[PDB]
């Protein structure tokens, strides 16, 4: 539910919910 965060790297399971990218950071769709 909580999943990854903004800029929070690129975790496996916590692979930051759909919204941001998986670049250097889990930042917004840059």
């Amino acid at each position: 539910d909580d999943c990854g965060k903004l800029f929070s790297g690129c975790d496996t399971n916590a692979d930051c919910c759909e919204g941001y990218v998986c670049r250097l950071w889990c930042k917004l769709d840059w």
